[PDB]
């Protein structure tokens, strides 16, 4: 025997573009190249699925914006992958709250030289106090923003980037899109391109520790069924995120970046109905930021809505499915019906709903020092590429990256 | 609160039959029951699949005798399941060795033994003549030491397939007609609208003992940890899961000491019934290469049946790719057969599954209880490892009668 010239553990959209960018290289011509992922489908935190059986939801990433994601853009045209428009980028009620914050933002900004590594709480709070900045910050429906772990600099890039709060500052002239079939016809699509090059895939092992060895390395990995395996291979590119390198041999992060990292939890929970009774509310395609449970609520046409949320209220979520369904269910329609102004009795139940929760949605690193693109293990030649060790963090387009980057330190490992 | 009066971990055949004696009981009334399982369907070792639209299959448990499981065939019955006859009980096309096989082994039959299979039925016979024979029976197990030739002609007087070999020809073996599946779905039913609990998808890490009751650490397959205070606790699991975890399995519980072996199952599905051609459905073929037992299903399919050493010889094709794997299966029915390999066609769809621990047994004449205890805890454990039919769905049914009397009695 079980050997490979290459091996890929990852089989994520980090994983499968480095396996892309090598089989389109001649210096690999004739050589071989075995992924590894200890998951049953590839995809990583892309994951659609067929709600009922009557449409797309995507359970993992959702929307690209061809402003801050060109080579994702390029890769849907490469791939012949149709696009659709996302809608939720305004809100039928932006509170004076929000133009408050657009106009203490935009105040407050000649301030981050000096100040911003403080937390955005802390900075936030000198407009107005702290009472205020609370209820400013909350109005944005991303608990990660009162993080001390989130400075006030990276912040203001963070409320840029995401489509529905992204008007609070000058960033609002961002395009928005998603796959109209699932982004999982991308991730195929890669997948389909790279076998017929020639790579094999085993899903559904997981590495477990890999010790170098000659000139090259030995691999321990083990089966969803148990099955105990082993693989040798000259050159290994591990495109996992950092909280799985932490967690196995190598001396991540010490022997690798020096740089912390961390992570936050995401949680989304899709809905179908008999009748699409938003409707009368004039609701379709539409998004309301609340303060209640639900944070973000999502209006999608005649088909579902669906909330999304983070930190600890992606963990309060995950332990209402702890405590049983019903009672989840009946939690949704409570805040349903006081995020609209009605009573719970005007809210019909589901025929059939879906969720998903990532106790590592999105990782991140905690400094900048200058970060490269991927890493590489100082001592033993092994090379790191995750969305997390770019300036795109917690997007596709971060993976996308690290890829470029990490398969061309490779290529010079190989001449 | 995350809390439970009483709480079962494992929703096999055992746990969800521990489950159904317990609500049954009158001394359980009010009191409050929560069932784990870390797969996120129920049945353990039982799962039923549908590989193309048109018939339904067993990966893991496929048959049972009436005779020989008498209480499992009224479980069956007890939840209106329809059954259908089991045809593999005869080796249609028997093997020169075949013939020889039963008359050695009545000849063998006085002397009395305990000692290795292999050793023994080459004692009065040639160690490469014994091979020869042992191998007619198409069940590796029967090659391996830690395997008495006692425990032996108990194996082959219990499979349908080399029943025959012994004075035991006449018991009758059925099939679940939509699967075992729907008889797990019904006991699940029941449990379920007498008010019990399922958190499917949890796995037990450890448990603790904790005043007057135990406090569980569980990980959900999506990372949430969790943790569960009960009073009353059975572990529906088999020893190698009781190995696994916080207790002290099996210095204190029972003493002895516990093994297994693995199993995997393949289907084959074609485009057009090419084995009738041969005379060969409703038929299985023992033979010597891989492949170890070969089924034929009506029209419907082919199949292919390995333990032991065999078992892991096809887990790894399957690791080294699925073409290949598929000609590997392909190779062996043609020799199994006899004809070249470009008559016989590839398949259009494909399913198999291994079982890292396929059978799990006790290794003594310890006249082992039914279930056993923890000499302290109070803690309950429930296998059909435990019984005389160890390896049989028949062994989960009498384990589970024992551990719910041993928690109904110090419940009072
Ligand atoms: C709720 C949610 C919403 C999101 N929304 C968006 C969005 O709208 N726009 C956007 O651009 N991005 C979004 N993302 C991010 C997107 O999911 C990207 O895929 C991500 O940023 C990085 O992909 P990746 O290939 O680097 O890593 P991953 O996709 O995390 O893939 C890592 C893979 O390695 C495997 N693996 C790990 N460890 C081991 C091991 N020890 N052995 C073997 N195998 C292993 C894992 O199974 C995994 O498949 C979202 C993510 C979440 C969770
Ligand atoms: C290939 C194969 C073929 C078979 N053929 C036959 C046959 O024809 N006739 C017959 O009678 N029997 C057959 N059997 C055996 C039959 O399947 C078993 O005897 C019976 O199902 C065992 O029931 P059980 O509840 O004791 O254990 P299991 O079926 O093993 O159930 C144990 C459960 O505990 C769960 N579990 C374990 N550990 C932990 C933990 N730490 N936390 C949470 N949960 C946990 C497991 O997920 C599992 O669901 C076959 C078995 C195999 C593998
Ligand atoms: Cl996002
Ligand atoms: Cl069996």
């Amino acid at each position: 025997k079980h050997s490979s010239d290459i091996c890929i553990v990852g089989a994520g959209i980090s994983g499968l573009t480095c396996a892309s960018h090598l089989l389109d290289s001649p210096a690999c011509r004739g050589l071989s190249l075995r992924i590894f992922d200890m998951q049953q489908e590839a995809g990583g935190r892309i994951r659609s699925k067929m709600l009922d059986g009557k449409a797309s939801i995507e359970l993992g990433a959702g929307r690209y914006s061809p402003q801050l994601h060109p080579h994702f853009q390029s890769a849907m045209q490469h791939y012949s992958q149709k696009s659709e428009v996302y809608p939720f980028t305004q809100l039928k009620f932006k509170s004076h709250v929000q133009q408050k914050l657009k106009r203490a933002m935009n105040e407050l900004s000649p301030r981050l030289k000096e100040h911003g590594k403080e937390s955005f709480l802390q900075f936030v709070s000198r407009y107005q106090g702290h009472d205020s900045a609370v209820g400013m910050i909350r109005s944005m429906g991303y608990d990660a923003l009162f993080l001390p772990d989130i400075s006030a600099e990276m912040a203001y890039d963070i409320v840029g980037k995401h489509p529905e709060i992204q008007s609070v500052t000058d960033n609002d002239a961002n395009q928005w899109f998603a796959a109209e079939t699932g982004f999982a016809g991308l991730i195929q699509g890669i997948k389909a391109k790279v076998k017929a090059a020639g790579a094999r895939f085993s899903l559904g092992y997981r590495l477990l520790s890999v010790r170098t060895d000659g000139d090259g390395y030995l691999l321990q990995l083990a089966g969803d069924d148990g099955w105990k395996l082993e693989h040798r291979t000259r050159h290994l590119i591990l495109a996992i995120p950092p909280s799985a390198m932490a967690g196995l041999n190598v001396d991540f992060p010490e022997a690798w970046s020096g740089a912390r990292y961390g992570s936050l939890p995401l949680f989304k929970g899709f809905l179908t109905y008999g009748e699409p009774w938003w409707l009368d509310y004039k609701l379709d395609d539409q998004v309301l930021i609340v303060d209640n449970p639900l944070r973000k609520i999502y209006f999608k046409g005649d088909k579902y809505l669906f909330f999304y949320t983070d930190s600890e209220m992606a963990n309060y979520w995950r332990g209402c499915v702890a405590e049983g369904e019903d009672g989840y269910l009946e939690q949704i329609r409570t805040h349903l019906a006081s995020a609209l102004g009605i009573v719970r009795e005007r809210i019909p139940q589901p025929l059939a709903h879906v969720h998903k929760y990532w106790a590592h949605g999105v990782e991140f690193c905690r400094d900048s020092i200058d970060h490269p693109s991927a890493l590489s293990h100082r001592d033993s030649g092994i090379i790191a590429c995750s969305d997390a060790y770019t300036e795109h963090c917690g997007w596709m387009e971060g993976g996308l990256l690290s890829a470029r980057e990490a398969s061309r330190l490779l290529l010079q490992r190989i001449a």
